[PDB]
């Protein structure tokens, strides 16, 4: 499994 989209969403909320 690889939640790549989850990591992208966390960056758009912080950065």
């Amino acid at each position: 499994q690889a939640p790549a989209y989850k990591k992208a969403a966390k960056k758009l909320a912080e950065s």
